[PDB]
């Protein structure tokens, strides 16, 4: 036997960082969960027990808030790259670092319709979040994404023309709800090193921002044929809308309404045109994903 | 033996609930969990295993869905009362209704600056909940309150004067971060039944809404001596602002965050007044809550 | 307006504590989360946000941690009693003290048969729980629980001759599948205060044992005509075997699996005598209550 | 723009399924909870909104039920092989079906020492799971695993001999507490068919019962020089009991439990070898992963 693969790293690494300006005296605050996973000629460690080799997970936690203190944290993509540049560069048997960061939001308040200096809210369970790998001698590849974005239209969502056959039982519909949770995910082309990604820095919150707005417009405005047939138009605007961006990945749960049926009961009109009241169902759900490369 | 208290009925009914304007075309949408539980002469259900007495907990969530359908869902208050009431008047052998509403945001999409007809956002994971409690012969008892609600300032929070003995190790401070949850509870005055909680139906609405903006301003505008105090002022303006509530709740599990002593490594000055990257903790945490009632 | 109640104090405090054996050799973990509420005269810390008066909520972590040093940490009861007692005791301002505990379980492994020495498996997420109440002058009052014992019968369970109407829709049965979560608790007779607790804690541990043996067992060989029924009788045993305990309360979520027609599949039988296969629902859930006291 | 990948299916479908011995009496329960994504020439769904590729996700529901009830539903890599299969042949234009089953642990219960016939505990939130990838004209490829499962050991356990520098500030140890949620799978050799994996049935419950044996034994015994190191040794003897195992991989999430120090309070002793009370640490948690495969 041998080792494959290994990473080893820390997880759950949870951060927070606030900016205080002097003039206005704004603060800015920043918070996100990191994992760092390291691999490279570690074997030994593993295999005989040599733990030379091994950098104390303890150390990377060490080295995550020390990097968050001498660097700026934002945006999430310049951060894991100056965060796993640093690894492969300071240890030699350091080969790949496997960068996760998960922004959370902090949101400033606005007391009176005017911005708070140092008041912020938790305004969504959504989440910002990068993937970075960065390779000795591959550069560094980032996945940027948008995750936990909930959103429901009440109609012009429709599903029919679908295969039919003897396990089919679902009812063509022309009318229906339609509810998911985002996970969308934009890949970049491959980043020599620290030097090109800080070279494109704006991209990154205009390409987040952008991915965002996409989304939420399409959702709303395309009279959806499927799920598929929206998440794919999804995809083309944010690849025509950025040249870096090599792929986009959609994964989406299809969160099912259930019309309920209530005419057993003094012949109570609840279905179809009359559906006024549904039943969310907890599952099971659909899922549907897809890349959209050039 | 003897049963000295029972309820029973049905937890986690999702109820979702679309309003169409035929004029303009605007859908409005409205989500809940619904828990019933109904209380009455059932202990021979318990005793001599007699099913008679009970109304199956299905039926309850068949109640429910229809009571949505023929009846306003909002303000949750307003629904909970129909829907504890219709029990007690349906049955004879129920005399109690307890009915606990959760509501989800669905919070209307705004795309290019204008309001979308049917696009909706979870804009948030907070709540608004009701817990109506309806008792024959003693009218109607509504608790009202919003929670979820987790908020953070960086500064202009302060903890010091605390007792010290040889238990303690807490430096004082002038300076902290303050995050924390919020639940806040408000006890409306018992009504008589529907007919006085038709009557003031526009109250609840605006008192809940009176009742997250005093939290946000309080929290966000005070100079926190203590989370306790910046509470009772929250509680203060609450019960001065609306007539109605007997007594307002602030439960408030405060989470700290950490500084990161950095000297150890080339001298890095992390804490004080160069305190920078701090550490969220996910536990343990403060704990504080208090019930502020008239005078 | 009046601070009607407060309390505050830590939430969320893991501890673990381990016992080494001299002799033997043998290990034996206790891992637990605990959360002490105070309450007394602190309302000028709301009021006048007067911090004099209180004990910062970081010195009751370390008092727990200190507290869970000096003292054995099992059996819950005693060890939250001995706990809330020190708070009443050592400040005079402080009358009131909540302490909760949840263990959890850290089962010893069996490796080739034998009882390994140190090496434990979470066997469950079923937990063991107390609820402490210690008043000045009023005794400490004792909640013991156990929660999360999730269980299931394929059969033997019934739910027939139920109340049916216009809102019913219902089907009568004489087999069904039962599912639960168990939650059940019994509430001790007072106790004036350590000294009588110290006297009783043989009898904890074996309570807890009774009463999740009699729940298992009762559940098991229960031909059940109501879930309502099967917990009377589960409580009624608890009661007849402890003297010591004046109340037994149970709270379970009746966890429906629905049956699948499959009819419409080449005339696929999955109904009735025939089901096999079935659809369990994570919602909405039956939810039925009892607290079952001494005639 | 192009479609490079896509995969759609039914995610979260619970299954539940009992099987009833007429000669003995005893009862079996299995659940489960299954996901299955198709890959197919439906990339026109996508580009040209035409549904006629579509097997509506409901059908794929459907097709699990019915499936579960036409065959034995255990072990899970046999049923995530029918159910695989059976999509790429009923349908020309799917080429690939991609079956996730997670098992959920239905314990038999003693009661009174005698194994009951219909009832039954979830001892456990430990996970036994089942990965099927279905591509036509390249077999079956099957990943096996277990989850959830939580173990700790008081001792036997050290950490010293790393790498120190600019950054550390780990003292280096000869006792300490290890504690992890063990994560293994086990892969299978590509498979020719339904045939081929009919045939080694047996095997599959055996491997996961040796994986779980191994696994746990060897945590209980190893005196740990690193996590990594006794990882290394269960993926050794896995692959040596089994020669259809291609690969094994290991997840260890390294859950931490620390010394509190309380010499500030009486010079109370309670670090190195006077450790009892320790802090378990929600987080961070080392994470150490490895793959062993075959020289
Ligand atoms: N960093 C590591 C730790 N550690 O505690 O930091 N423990 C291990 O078994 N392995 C590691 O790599
Ligand atoms: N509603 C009830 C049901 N039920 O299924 O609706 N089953 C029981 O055992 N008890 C109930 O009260
Ligand atoms: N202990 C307390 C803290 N504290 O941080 O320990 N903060 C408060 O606002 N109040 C307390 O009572
Ligand atoms: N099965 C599908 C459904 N559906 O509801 O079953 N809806 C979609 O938009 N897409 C599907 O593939």
């Amino acid at each position: 036997s041998a080792v494959k693969a290994a990473r080893y790293g820390k997880d759950n690494v949870r951060v927070y960082k606030v900016h205080k300006d002097e003039k206005t005296g704004v603060q800015t605050v920043y918070e996100m969960t990191v994992c760092v996973l390291l691999e490279g000629e570690i074997e030994t460690s593993y295999t005989k027990a040599d733990n030379s080799v091994i950098v104390a997970t303890d150390s990377i936690k060490n080295t995550i808030y020390i990097t968050a203190k001498q660097n700026p944290v934002t945006p999430p993509e310049l951060f894991g790259s100056i965060l796993g540049t640093h690894f492969i560069e300071k240890y030699n048997h350091i080969h790949a670092a496997h960068v996760n960061i998960v922004c959370h939001r902090w949101t400033r308040m606005d007391i009176d319709g005017k911005p708070h200096p140092h008041s912020f809210i938790r305004d969504s369970e959504e989440k910002r979040n990068v993937q970075v790998d960065v390779v000795e001698g591959k550069g560094i590849d980032i996945k940027s994404s948008l995750s936990g974005l909930t959103v429901l239209k009440s109609t012009n969502s429709q599903f029919w023309g679908f295969l039919r056959d003897e396990y089919t039982t679902l009812k063509e519909t022309w009318d229906r709800i339609l509810s998911t949770d985002v996970d969308a995910t934009w890949q970049w082309k491959n980043f020599s090193g620290l030097q090109e990604v800080r070279s494109h820095v704006p991209k990154f919150d205009a390409t987040w921002a952008t991915a965002r707005e996409v989304t939420l417009k399409t959702f709303a405005e395309d009279n959806s044929a499927s799920v598929q047939a929206t998440m794919y138009k999804m995809a083309e605007q944010i690849l025509a809308r950025q040249q870096l961006i090599e792929t986009v990945e959609y994964s989406l749960p299809n969160k099912h309404y259930f019309e309920i049926d209530l005419s057993w009961h003094k012949g109570l009109q609840n279905t179809g045109k009359n559906a006024e009241v549904f039943a969310p169902q907890s599952d099971p759900n659909g899922l549907i994903k897809c890349t959209v490369g050039r």
